[PDB]
């Protein structure tokens, strides 16, 4: 079993592959990454940059993939 969002993968694809990933890295202060350039870059380079860990970023954007949680009941 894999993850649809990976350390290894560049913000640019995550964006394309689910747009509620942009509301979650804009929340971590992963935002930048557009103007930065940091488009072409892996998830977990950004982090780092940011002070974050990768793991807790890559848990809350495969939920975005799951779909099940819901934040409300």
């Amino acid at each position: 079993m894999t993850q649809k969002f990976t350390k290894d993968m560049t913000f640019a694809q995550a964006l394309q592959t689910h747009p509620g990933v942009a509301g979650v890295l804009r929340s971590y202060n992963l935002g930048c990454i557009g103007c930065m350039g940091a488009q072409n870059e892996s998830l977990e380079q950004g982090a780092n940059a940011h002070g974050l860990n990768v793991e807790d970023i890559l848990r809350d954007l495969n939920a975005l993939a799951l779909e099940h949680h819901h934040h409300h009941h």
